[PDB]
């Protein structure tokens, strides 16, 4: 296959030598040119999947922070991923953190970075939006791809709620499903917004916004909801792992209290301090370091919730193995980061492979029936 043979050498040039930041933003360019590979195989029956009624063709998408600001979605989803989630996305534009911000271990195969919610703010990513809404209707390797859209609040906004009111009345119209960012470590006192009275405050508050979209609305559905379940997006909330077991326990009551339709499992931690090479960086970290404690996360939240509120997992997936462990624990859906960063264009062709001769020789007649089975 000698699309993704080139990438693979190109992407393992760039890792040596160029600064992240700025291979990142090569890659987005060369998809906004659409000249990225496609992945243009059926995904197999039995590897499909869903979050109430909202339904993936396989269980691998990208997560937030990907493509911050939704230029790049097209050529994303091509490579074999069922939905990616864009933003996280603010009010206003922002700059984010100083430069450098994000530094990868090869060995280790994980990452840091202090970005801070840089994004074009949400006018500018709801106009992105909605022209790939307007691709999306008129390419065939589109239909039934999933775009959900991550918000968060302003560096220097006090209110939060105030923000994420504003998101939704712009966005929210042509988004699939809302993830609520209260779990990133690079905006001072954004976490604190994850205690079990502020959250709830703040799911109630999203869900409303979300409703009053469809009031005072003359038109049908299927011209409202320009998006590709033609309903109201769900709502999702991202925790950070670097919680206590009380703090979980009061999230997950927070979360069944409001009828939350999912959590995000997980964002990046603080915890690890054993990788050599950033001893003096700043920021949270991805990858394979994170898999084992977002991994446990998951089981402790799906028992504290008793198996009530679906998970999308996120946290040093790379492997088939890796999925199959995030879902034996409780995910219904994979995101991946960090996969792609090390592996390049294949991640989605090749952990859709892996997983399903996985769920085949462990005798699983379909990934839904593996589910939570670890417990
Ligand atoms: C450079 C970078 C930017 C990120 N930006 C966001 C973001 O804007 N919103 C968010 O919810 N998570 C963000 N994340 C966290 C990832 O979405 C993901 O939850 C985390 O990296 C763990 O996945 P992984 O181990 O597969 O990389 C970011 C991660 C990285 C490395
Ligand atoms: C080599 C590399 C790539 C990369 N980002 C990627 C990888 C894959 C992509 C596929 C499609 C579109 C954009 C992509 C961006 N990063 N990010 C942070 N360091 C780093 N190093
Ligand atoms: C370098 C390899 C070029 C890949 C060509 C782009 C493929 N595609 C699917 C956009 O046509
Ligand atoms: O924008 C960032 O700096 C950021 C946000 C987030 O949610 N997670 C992360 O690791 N970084």
């Amino acid at each position: 296959n000698p699309e993704f043979f080139l990438y693979d050498i190109f992407l393992k040039f760039c890792l040596k030598y160029i600064d992240g930041e700025i291979c990142h933003d090569l890659f987005l360019l060369l998809g906004k040119y659409n000249i990225l590979p496609y992945d243009t195989s059926n995904d197999s029956i039995y590897a499909c999947t869903n979050i109430k009624h909202l339904d993936f063709i396989n269980p691998f998408g990208v997560a937030a922070g990907f493509d911050k600001n939704g230029v790049c979605i097209d050529s994303i989803l091509k490579l074999g991923f069922s939905f990616i989630e864009i933003g996280t996305i603010t009010p206003r534009g922002q700059t984010g953190n100083a430069k450098p911000r994000i530094f990868r271990d090869v060995e280790s195969r994980s990452i840091i970075n202090s970005f801070g919610f840089n994004n074009m703010g949400c006018d500018k990513v709801t106009e992105n939006l909605i022209l790939f809404r307007k691709r999306q209707e008129e390419d065939k390797l589109l239909s039934k791809h999933i775009v959900g859209v991550s918000i968060g609040k302003n560096k220097d906004t006090v209110n939060i709620v105030d923000d994420l009111k504003y998101c939704i009345n712009k966005i929210g119209r042509y988004a699939d499903y809302i993830a609520i960012n209260v779990s990133s470590p690079n905006t001072p006192g954004l976490r604190d917004n994850q205690e079990a009275g502020k959250l709830k405050n703040i799911i109630l508050s999203v869900k409303e916004e979300i409703d009053n979209l469809e009031k005072n609305n003359i038109m049908n559905d299927e011209f409202l909801w320009f998006n590709t379940t033609k309903k109201k997006p769900l709502v999702f909330v991202k925790l950070a792992p670097d919680l206590n077991q009380e703090q979980k326990k009061e999230i997950a009551d927070v979360l069944l209290e409001t009828n939350i339709d999912g959590m995000i499992i997980s964002n990046t931690t603080t915890q690890i301090n054993d990788i050599k090479s950033f001893e003096n960086k700043k920021g949270g970290v991805s990858g394979a370091k994170l898999k084992d404690i977002s991994t446990k996360f998951i089981c402790e939240m799906y028992n504290y919730t008793n198996k009530q509120i679906p998970i999308i997992a996120s946290g040093g997936i790379f492997s088939g193995l890796d999925a199959l462990e995030k879902i034996e624990a409780g995910a219904s859906v994979c995101q991946l980061y960090s996969c792609l960063v090390f592996n390049g264009m294949k991640s989605a062709v090749q952990i859709k492979r892996e997983l399903n001769h996985l769920l085949y020789q462990r005798g699983y007649y379909n990934l839904k029936e593996a589910i939570g089975r670890k417990h």
